This record gives structure tokens, C-alpha cells and sequence, in this order.
DNA sequence: GGGGGAAGGACCA
DNA sequence: CCTGGTCCTTCCCCC
């Protein structure tokens, strides 16, 4: 939850409700859940069996994890965040003035992938259904999403994050971590001419800090496109994005750097906030009364020994509020896929049509890439919401429509055969090649 | 006990 | 009446 608070939980609560009562979504979730509750079991039944003395080695073995984190904690990096407002909704605003002054979401009467503040303000949200969102905001126009049209405002806005610095790492056609680190150095030395900017005595000038700097960003960036963004300064990633955000919309937060400041923020930051750590991880950790981020550190001893090698780690990490100073290179497709969901299909013969369209679909997108892949996964989700998955690889390397149909055809196949003399009651149905050629 | 491969999930925009 | 990616953790089965 983030945008709007400061809301109406009960009306709202009990209108996402009724339209949800008896649905057969409503079903898989609420036995989606049961797994949750019981998962908690495993968990509190493992730490029954856990000994006092366990816990005092298990401590030692972190402590001194802690220890040299901590030693090489770094602060002379300056990470920015910069995170659009309400993106698509406010391009789609901007394009269409129409819509002015009007709550809308951009999306679908079956979900909503974002939506105005103004919208905001009855309940409606990213992730949302739109035909619920219309009982909470009668009047809310849901406008169908045009990436294409998305990925101009994202282009446009990384025009002007080159500038700053031209190795960002930008993680969505809406987000980037940006390092001014050695912009800020050169900047200090600018003459206010080579900091003066037009505002469309009508003109502004910015100084020198970096607060001053994502000043001047956010600044160009609404100059230029009309949207606006917050953006959240610190000394790494993680405190990064949580800061982007503890200014929303147009706005924007700094933890300055020294131990303090990032310890003074973790304090009391609902673990919730971090990225990564979200509506299950929550719930257990708060089932064993971890809430806030000491909290979290101060339970370090049973969590490196309840949990596994990585998120212990991870956990620990936030613990002591350290992140990550460096932005990585662009990185690497790690798979394509394309999936779709429609109104009931309990007739096999159109099930594999399905298939070979989206076959189809899928090796254009991947041939726009001249990429060529080993390995294949379809998906396919019941009526009910249960949903199975299941892969399969090839020696060689695949990359066409028909070729890459040769291999969902039989994977659907057995999954038919295996529920025969039923048909499989489908509403989605997806397809993903995975693998890689690298050099050699 | 590794590692490559399939089945499932968590969490992210 | 609920919409492309990554990166894990468990089994598996090869060695
Ligand atoms: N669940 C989703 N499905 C499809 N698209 C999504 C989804 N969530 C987010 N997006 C797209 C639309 C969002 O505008 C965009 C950026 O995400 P995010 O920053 O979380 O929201 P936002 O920028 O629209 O609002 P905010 O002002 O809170 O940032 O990514
Ligand atoms: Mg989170």
C-alpha cells in the first residue's frame, strides 16, 4: 500500500468483499491460505526442537557477520531511486486531457495495472480488479494500457538520467537506481549558468547538494514530459526505493550518510516496506512477533537457524539497513514468455490452437531478439484457479513458431491424457522458452 | 553431496 | 466476475 493512505478500511473492505463472498477466485485463496497457516507449523514446530545452547553458537556465527558487514559498510556512494507517479494512469492523463480531472486506472474490467491518485482516494489500486474497482468508484474510466506508448515516456526520461549517471540501471520502463556519486564532485565547481534552467522574473537556478541535484532531475523530467516523480536518496539501493517513497507523489527523502541516519530510518520501518519481503514472508515473520526492522535484527539468532542460507542473509542484511553501492551492466535475458487468459476452453481441439497461436506469438517476440533457446514451459490454469506448470528441454537449441509447437503439442498431450476421460477446464494458458547462448 | 533439469512459489513492476 | 519477469527452495535423478 502505497500512494493513498489515510483511508476508509471498513466501506472499502466490505465492498471488495461482496463481490468476492462466493467467487471461485475467493476459493483458491482462501485454501491458497491454508498452505500459509500450515507452512507456519513447520516453522513453529522447528523451533520447539531449537536448544538453548543452539541458539547461543548460532548467535556468535552472526555477531561476527554483523561484525565485518558492518566494517565494510560503505557510505561514499550516493544512490538515487527515481520512481515515477502513478506511470502509465499519468501518461495516459497527459496524452488524453479529456481525463483531466477524473479518476482512472489504466487496464481492464478484469484487473487494473495502475490508477490516478484522484482514484486513489476511493480505494481503487494496481493489481485490483476493474470490475471491483468500479464498485468502489462508479465514475472511474478504465483506459486500456499501450506500452508502446509507455516505453516512449521511458526513453524520453533516460535522456536526462544519462546525464547524471550515464551507467544507471534502470529496473522497469518506470524505475532506475542512479549513482550522482561522481556527478555531485564535478558539481560542485558548476557556475550557476551551467545550473540555470528556463521555467516554460520567470527562472530558477539549482545549487550544488545532492538533494539539490534530484532537485534539477525531477525538475527536467516534468519539464519535458509533464510527469512528475519522487525519487529517494541514501547511500544503497535498498534504503533507496523506501525513500523514493516515503515522499510519493512529487517529492522526495534523503537518509544522509553515516551509521546514524541509516540506523535512526531502520529503526521503525515496518518490515513490510523493504523490497522483497512481502504479503507471506510478513506474515510469518510477524508470527513470530518480528514487525519492525530491529525487531528483525535483535531476532537474527533463530533466523539464521530457521530459515534458509540466502534469506537469513538477505533478513540480516536490511537488519542493519545495508544494501548495495554498485549499479551492475544491463544484465541478460534469463526467459521469454507470453500466457493469456479467456473464457472458459473444455474442447481439446481448441486448447492446441491456443497453443500453436501463442506458440506463434512468442517466436516472433523472441526472433525480434535473434535469440534461439533450449528449454520449454507451458502453463495452464483450471477454473478453479489451481494451476499446474510444466517444462521440457530440447539438446539442440529451438526458435520457431512450429519447432517450439512440436514440443508444447506433447506437454500438453500427457496433461489432457493424465485427466482423461475429463477435459481440462481452462482459463490460461502460457508458454516460455528458457536457456542461452553465451560465448564459445 | 553436487549439479542440471522439472514443478512450484514468492515477490516484483 | 482477479492481468512478463527473476530468483529461490524441494525433489529428482544422474554422476
Ligand atoms: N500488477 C501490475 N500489472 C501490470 N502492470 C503493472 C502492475 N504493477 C505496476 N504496473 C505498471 C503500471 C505502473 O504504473 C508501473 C509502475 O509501478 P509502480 O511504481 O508500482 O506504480 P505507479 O508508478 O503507477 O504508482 P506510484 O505512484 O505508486 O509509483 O508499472
Ligand atoms: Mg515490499
Amino acid at each position: 500500500k502505497a500512494g493513498m493512505e489515510g483511508l476508509d478500511k471498513e466501506k472499502i473492505n466490505k465492498i471488495i468483499m461482496e463481490a468476492t463472498k462466493g467467487s471461485r477466485f475467493y476459493g483458491n485463496e482462501l485454501k491458497k491460505e491454508k498452505q500459509v497457516n500450515q507452512r507456519i507449523e513447520n516453522m513453529m514446530q522447528q523451533k520447539a526442537q531449537i536448544t538453548s545452547q543452539q541458539l547461543r553458537k548460532a548467535q556468535l556465527q552472526v555477531d561476527r557477520f554483523a561484525m565485518e558487514l558492518e566494517q565494510s559498510r560503505n557510505l561514499s556512494n550516493t544512490i538515487v531511486h527515481i520512481d515515477m507517479d502513478a506511470f502509465y494512469a499519468a501518461v495516459e492523463m497527459r496524452d488524453n486531457p479529456e481525463l483531466k480531472d477524473k479518476p482512472i486506472a489504466v487496464g481492464s474490467m478484469s484487473m487494473l495495472s495502475t490508477s490516478n491518485y484522484h482514484a486513489r482516494r476511493f480505494g481503487v489500486r494496481a493489481a485490483m480488479p476493474g470490475f471491483i474497482a468500479k464498485r468502489l468508484c462508479p465514475q472511474l474510466i478504465i483506459v486500456p494500457p499501450n506500452f508502446d506508448k509507455y516505453r516512449a515516456v521511458s526513453k524520453e526520461v533516460k535522456e536526462i538520467l544519462a546525464d547524471y549517471d550515464p551507467n544507471f540501471m534502470a529496473m522497469s520502463l518506470d524505475e532506475a537506481y542512479l549513482n550522482i556519486t561522481k556527478h555531485l564532485e564535478e558539481r560542485q565547481n558548476w557556475p550557476e549558468d551551467k545550473r540555470r534552467y528556463f521555467i516554460k522574473q520567470n527562472s530558477v537556478v539549482f545549487g550544488t547538494s545532492a538533494q539539490e541535484v534530484v532537485k534539477e532531475i525531477r525538475f527536467r523530467i516534468e519539464q519535458k514530459t509533464t510527469l512528475t516523480a519522487s525519487a529517494g536518496i541514501a547511500p544503497n539501493t535498498m534504503l533507496a526505493k523506501v525513500c523514493s517513497d516515503k515522499n510519493k507523489p512529487n517529492g522526495q527523502y534523503q537518509i544522509l550518510p553515516n551509521r546514524q541516519a541509516v540506523m535512526d530510518f531502520i529503526k521503525d520501518l515496518p518490515i513490510r516496506k523493504v523490497s522483497g519481503i512481502g504479503k507471506v514472508t510478513e506474515k510469518m515473520l510477524k508470527a513470530l512477533g518480528i514487525i519492525t526492522c530491529t525487531e528483525l535484527y535483535q531476532q537474527r539468532a533463530l533466523l539464521s537457524l530457521l530459515f534458509s542460507e540466502t534469506s537469513w542473509h538477505y533478513f540480516l542484511h536490511i537488519s542493519l539497513g545495508l544494501g548495495s553501492t554498485h549499479l551492475t551492466r544491463d544484465g541478460e535475458r534469463k526467459s521469454m514468455s507470453v500466457e493469456r487468459t479467456f473464457s472458459e476452453i473444455n474442447k481439446a481441439e481448441e486448447q492446441y490452437s491456443l497453443c500453436q497461436e501463442l506458440c506463434s506469438e512468442l517466436a516472433q517476440d523472441l526472433q525480434k531478439e535473434r535469440l534461439k533457446g533450449r528449454t520449454v514451459t507451458i502453463k495452464l490454469k483450471n477454473v478453479n484457479f489451481e494451476v499446474k506448470t510444466r517444462a521440457s528441454t530440447v539438446s539442440s537449441v529451438v526458435s520457431t513458431a512450429e519447432e517450439i509447437f512440436a514440443i508444447a503439442k506433447e506437454l500438453l498431450k500427457t496433461e489432457i491424457d493424465a485427466d482423461f476421460p475429463h477435459p481440462l477446464r481452462l482459463r490460461l494458458m502460457g508458454v516460455r522458452i528458457s536457456s542461452f547462448p553465451n560465448e564459445e
